[PDB]
């Protein structure tokens, strides 16, 4: 089968062809009908998430096919699977634990000890088939088809997740930086559609911003041409941002955001362009601030989320859909912030 | 009245004569029988917290008397008090708030954007007098002597806060930075009377981590003989601190400690030695580590240490007292480190 | 000033002429321009909330000016007042505390030891005027005009607090009786802005559940014309409701939707329609449901549901208004169950 | 191997002998060095919880071994088990689940909609030997015998997740109604650890008020020879308990104790004796007050209990070990309120 996989760091993804893998026990083969393409994807291509190397530091071991953002039918299930038939349209959560450890057994299983992540350090979407461990990280898709589904199993439960972090209210302002790409707008999607708050949405690109509107900002904010941080204060009337979910994380937003944070503010950070967090200590004790990180989801998260689409509360922004061969195009527009929304595969 | 105060920046306590208030409406003037020393006195008198200027940037208006943790008797009620009487026994809540603005709504009094904290931009407790706004900020004492309890309205409800904020149950390691001093007694006292988790004590001299201990650490590491990190792994089994309540937050602290944290650890920063956090951001994603600020605590949180205390279930250790116009040298103990446990000026 | 006012127990509420109160301190007095009516004012009238007798059980004493849904503008404000002018329009927080008991000091001020309610225990907005104990209490309104915000007091603010207690998600359903009048139409209303959740109304008139509909409800259901245990079940492909918010808690509904519950499912309260409740206890600990009284709500709860409004996510159904001597129909008309959404008069 | 099972409702458990079984995958076979005695077993005898027959109401087939409080040794491993050797002394988590499901997915295992819960529907510890389905149920012992570790998979994990819901705090007091026996004991214990409120501990034997007492309650009432509703009222000064865990929840205790609850005060519902909650719907919405339900508990409360016994911080109150073969001895003890604490079979 087809697949397009990282052999080498600093290079594009090659094009493979590789065995079709054969289910046992409770694992599911799914044919790929949608793979959506991750920005995670470009620093992993780099090798590198900040000054973490993946191989050296995180332990990937190459060539892997990348892809985390997973949806098809299924085409074989193991001798253990049950509730599943072959045919079925769904997602697959890739954020995959083994159980035993301290995190799988308090339900936080993408904190896994021993981490099965599809598409990071096991072979993800870019191929036109993937073997799913076990079939409870399936969710079977009857209002959404898999290329509107596939875009939910990261940029959607990462963007759920840290909503709830964010721990909103109708009394306060939610700002997302980096509102118009594909994280951007399923957090701003999720955060009108489970919350009351005053979403925020700040960008660079006058496109990202259109495309944060049309996910329902209440206000956006171009940080190209406007002072981000007059406009924060001036519509939360000086009080400052209650919560700032930064899809970025980079040496720009960080000296620039965690400044404008009301007092109790908490800062999300979800992105990973790599950048050291430098802030006066005083400054989160005496204004009660945090700096939170958030990472992809839980089980808990993944339904959530999987229920809010398939309820028709949110759908991902799926700007392109191109071949898979295209892996390393549609890679290269994130690199380069050309894309707004998600761009997706289909084999 | 005699009273203690912060008449210039960079210079000593200055012992004034001033009119003794007049409580009305629901005002309460304090007789103080007990005013605990914090460490945070000894950057009010330097005049900033890391590189904030009280003055200039918190808006702190001189002169204003100093302290804290108050403890002490009524002398006089105002005529809409209700359930108290001239004489009786009790602590008192200095962070209090206007209930009018977004925080008091929440119940986030101490974050009040017209705050009223007795002891920093009102006048505190070191005098022999102190008015109060509210009845409601008190809490009548049974069990307790005023000596015995004044520390709590300061040491006792922010740890208590802190140790909420840390999430704690019985599967987390908790370690506190600065276990030997006023607010790490007190923070490990509740750690071990609210929760079940395993508390490591870390400090830099022999007596604070034999304090430490009495306080109910599980184990004490002194930072200054030996590798925290490596003790702190060993303990943990390699896993890391769940949670651990800088109370220093210092160049030396935060350069050694947020690196021992376990995934989803808190860092629960309560210190104000003044420092700027550095940590690479990709850690704090990847680990979904948390750096949480905390300060003092709420009518909630005076509520529940004031409670525990009462109960006999937590007690701040003072080793010694002295008299109002010492002042100056109980703040100088702290500032060159020379104290353990809590001071307390009659 | 013209009042409505409970006199007599069983008998009309009577217009009476009685003194403009003159405020004091930190009081603010309102000249009402709406005043919603809520079915509370029929148990009211008659005297008793099921078995609990107003006067004897719950310490009401009368005579009192009912109406606890109130707005208008600032006309006389306390010396101590701040951030508030005489014009200002605003909504008033009725259910009041006086800051120093247990559940004033947490944060549930709703349920305070000595509870001053305005329109329940202290005069409320049937009234030309009605004095406020605290600014603190009072929001200022910009985008909603007197008369729309009047039911965010209670209708509003009870089923904020509601829907809070229900713990709802994406992935749960949400049922609502009496989803058609004051607090139904409210209730999903908030339910749909601040959750994800499906939501299930039930009522027994076709108008009642249109304006369930309306509201925001996902399904709706007729319990007069069909089963609902089968269409919930159905809905809920036989796993039942996660929360149930029951705004009547009639013998009629306690023994129908109790049993329709999924495993942890919690049922919400809030009706006081006056019935026992009656559940097999083993029903209870082995599917983990919860059976949740919810009452009015604090401050928190009213900022949160005030700002909701006022950012125009949310907005209470006023399906007619009336003069202030029109009191008793409106109370009438919602005894007779007459009415759909919330009546103001003015 | 022998074995303690019912076979039939309304009569004694029958002595058999049945095959040892084979593990295979990720099974595990513990050879039984401690088989707790819980009063649900008393239950099950009858064969009815209240107005629920075991059989006809809830499913469960007979015949089945019982025994709910586990621990022992790992006799053999499954091929797919890891990080566990034979030899190694472990208690096991019996409310296993099977991961697909709604309840599963969110953390909530004992609530699974196809329960393998052991001793119950499926055989338990009233044997020589017990399969485990999964090695994830279990935790190692180094700190406890099996003897002092088997009480703490039902009644331990039972009581801290009743705990954790009574939502406690230094201001609030709690009230443990059946404080001298086996939950009684541990409940207790618990709330003393975890928490700073004050426990008040009530029951009718003056042996059960002695044992509540080693447990560590702040206050005990003899609900025989004391008015319970004066004296819990005199020692909250009127207020009320903030918290009730009623181990009982019989037509006596909710005839009771539901009417001195404080305002917002919660009632947790954990004994199973069989009767009707028949409470005035006002006095429950004017006071806030709260009605729950709480069952065993999920991976998280095991490992919670479990992590606070290893470290020495609770014990359960092992009153007597007798042999396997006294099962109907010991349920009877039970059945007519004649033991405190716990007892604890060994084969
Ligand atoms: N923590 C997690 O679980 C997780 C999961 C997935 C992706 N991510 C990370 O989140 C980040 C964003 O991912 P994405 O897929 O949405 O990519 P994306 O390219 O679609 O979005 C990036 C957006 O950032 C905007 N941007 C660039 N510089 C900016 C600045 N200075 N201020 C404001 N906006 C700016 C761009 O215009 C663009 O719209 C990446 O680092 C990715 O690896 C994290
Ligand atoms: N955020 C708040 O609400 C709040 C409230 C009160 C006090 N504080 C602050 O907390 C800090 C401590 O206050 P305190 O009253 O307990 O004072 P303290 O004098 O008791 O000092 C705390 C302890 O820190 C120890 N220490 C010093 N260097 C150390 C190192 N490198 N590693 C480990 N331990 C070290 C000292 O030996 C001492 O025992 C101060 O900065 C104070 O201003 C904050
Ligand atoms: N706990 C609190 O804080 C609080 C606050 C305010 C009001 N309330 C109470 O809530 C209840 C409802 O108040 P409301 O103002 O919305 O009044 P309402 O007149 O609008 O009546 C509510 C709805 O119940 C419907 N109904 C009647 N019988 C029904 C049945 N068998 N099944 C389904 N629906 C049925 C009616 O048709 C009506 O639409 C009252 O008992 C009131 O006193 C409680
Ligand atoms: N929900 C769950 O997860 C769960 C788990 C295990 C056991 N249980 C149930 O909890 C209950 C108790 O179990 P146990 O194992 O501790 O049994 P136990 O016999 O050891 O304890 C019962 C205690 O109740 C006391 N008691 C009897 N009548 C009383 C009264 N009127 N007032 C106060 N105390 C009274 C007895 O003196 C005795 O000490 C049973 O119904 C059992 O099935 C529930
Ligand atoms: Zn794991
Ligand atoms: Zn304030
Ligand atoms: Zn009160
Ligand atoms: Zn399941």
């Amino acid at each position: 089968m087809r697949a397009m996989r990282l052999v080498e760091i600093g290079k594009p993804l090659k094009l493979e062809d590789i065995p079709i893998p054969k289910p046992k026990g409770s694992q599911v083969l799914i044919k790929i009908e949608a793979a959506g393409v991750c920005h995670s994807d470009v620093h992993m291509r780099q090798g590198r998430f900040g000054n973490l190397r993946i191989v050296e530091d995180l332990g990937v071991k190459l060539p892997v096919t990348l892809g985390h953002e997973i949806a098809g039918r299924i085409e074989e299930v193991g001798d253990e699977v049950v509730g599943y038939s072959k045919g079925d349209l769904v997602a697959v959560n890739p954020w995959e634990g083994e159980g035993n450890c301290y995190y799988c057994r308090i339900g936080e299983e993408h904190l896994c000890d021993s981490p099965r992540w599809l598409g990071i350090n096991y072979d993800g979407a870019y191929a036109e088939y993937v073997l799913v461990p076990h079939y409870k990280y399936l969710y079977k898709l009857r209002r959404l088809s898999a290329v509107e589904a596939a875009p939910l199993t990261c940029s959607g439960v990462t963007t759920y997740r840290a909503v709830r972090k964010a721990s909103l209210d109708p009394s306060k302002t939610l700002v997302v930086i980096g509102a118009g790409g594909g994280l951007g707008t399923m957090a701003i999607q999720i955060a009108k559609a489970v919350s009351g708050a005053t979403i925020i949405g700040v960008d660079v690109r006058e496109e990202a911003l259109e495309a944060a509107k049309r996910a329902g900002a209440d206000y956006v904010i171009n940080a190209s041409s406007q002072d981000p941080v007059s406009e924060i204060r001036r519509i939360t009337q000086g009080k400052g941002a209650d919560a700032v979910i930064d899809l970025n994380n980079s040496e720009k937003t960080l000296s620039i955001y965690p400044y404008v944070l009301a007092k109790q503010g908490k800062y999300v950070m979800v992105g990973l362009f790599g950048a050291d967090l430098k802030y006066h200590a005083p400054l989160i004790t005496l204004n009660e601030v945090q700096f939170i990180g958030s990472l992809v989801g839980n089980q808990s998260d993944f339904l959530g989320i999987m229920s809010l689409a398939e309820a028709g509360k949110v759908k991902p922004m799926v700007t392109k859909t191109m071949k898979l061969e295209e892996a390393n195009e549609a890679i290269d527009n994130l690199e380069n912030f050309k894309a707004v929304g998600r761009q997706v595969l289909v084999p």
